[PDB]
């Protein structure tokens, strides 16, 4: 009688997508969940993490793959790998060439999540939802910082964010962008952001207790729904600003050392039936990565903009690349600066 141990994030799966597939299977499943590609990505590089199957962001599995913690996907045991749709499938093998590794799971941006109510309340109806000027005019997030702010603690998006914003490349190679301007901006905003945290502003915004955060797409739209079923009068929005936001794919990895290979095979062909990825995507509001799942999703999920956008939404978004061991050191130095006293 065998188990599989899976490691995902957060608030991203439906309630009964593990016991259904237990129910089918006979496999005993044990899941745990993380909110940090850090986390994740130190657990992989310090020794075994004692999972089967792990989900890693596309960009970070990048830089995993050359350390090989990953094993190759026999995609002989993965009938259902043909639902998947092939320009995703595209886009993230410019970090897993040839597709080898990884199976896309979904995929968003990182945005503003944000309480409509409370943020018009502070900077009146015209206040820039629509803009990073939002959070990142420091006289803006002064006034915010009455209701609540919060940044994810994700250093890697945070400053290709702000990058962009100050119009650099996302992805600068130039050291002293992220020392000089970057550090100067987020140094400015720092007084007046309540904490770093890349999951309590879920519940946080849901509930009223902040009115803005830096949040990844499906999350905020999680916060929302929560809201609007607690009938607490909560309104909270999500907007992909005007300037750009980064994109991201999350994706299911199997560590070389799994214990439980078959078992990880029959889960990821399990999440590629159409119904089973369908059903998750109508519970998180995160766009899967499944092209005969789409049209089982949820009209409320499908027809939103901001879970799948269209494709002049989808032309301003960039992606993370790799850095070397340079800017890795001064983008890290940094971070551990503005977050500074906690
Ligand atoms: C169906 O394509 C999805 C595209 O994702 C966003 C990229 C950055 N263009
Ligand atoms: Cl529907």
């Amino acid at each position: 009688q065998k188990t599989l141990h899976i490691y995902n994030w957060s608030d991203y799966i439906a309630p009964d997508t593990v016991a259904n597939f237990e129910k089918e299977t006979g496999i005993k499943v044990v899941y745990d969940v993380f909110d940090s590609n850090e986390v994740l990505e130190g657990k992989l590089m310090a020794g075994s993490t004692g999972f089967d199957l792990v989900v890693p962001s596309a960009s970070f599995l990048e830089r995993q793959l050359t350390a090989g913690v990953f094993q190759p996907l026999d995609k002989s045991k993965l009938p259902e790998w043909k639902n998947l749709d092939p320009e995703l499938l595209k886009l993230v093998a410019k970090h897993d060439p040839d597709n080898k590794f990884a199976m896309p799971y979904m995929w968003a941006t990182t945005g503003i999540g944000y309480n409509v109510d409370k943020v018009k309340a502070v900077l009146g109806e015209n206040a820039p939802v629509d803009s990073w000027d939002l959070i990142l005019k420091p006289e803006n997030l002064e006034k915010l910082k009455s209701c609540g702010v919060s940044f994810l603690d994700a250093p890697e998006e945070v400053f290709a964010t702000v990058l962009n914003y100050l119009g650099k490349d996302p992805n600068s190679t130039k050291a002293d962008d992220y020392t000089g301007p970057a550090t100067d901006l987020l140094l400015k905003l720092r007084p007046n952001i309540r904490y770093f945290h890349s999951s309590q502003y879920i519940n946080d915004l849901a509930n009223g207790d902040i009115c803005v955060a830096i949040g990844w797409a499906g999350d905020v739209w999680q916060a929302s729904n929560r809201a609007k079923e607690a009938k607490n009068g909560v309104n909270v929005s999500f907007s992909i600003p005007k300037e750009g936001a980064m994109a991201f794919f999350d994706v299911f990895a199997m560590p070389a050392d799994a214990k439980n290979k078959d078992e990880a095979y029959q889960f990821l062909n399990y999440l590629l039936r159409p119904d089973v990825v369908a059903h998750i995507s109508d519970h998180v509001f995160y766009a899967n990565a499944n092209k005969a799942a789409t049209p089982l999703v949820s009209a409320e999920v499908r027809e939103n903009p901001g879970i799948y956008p269209p494709a002049d939404v989808r032309a301003k978004l960039f992606t993370l690349k790799v850095q070397d061991p340079k800017i890795d050191r001064v983008r890290t130095r940094a971070w551990t600066k503005v977050k500074s006293g906690k």
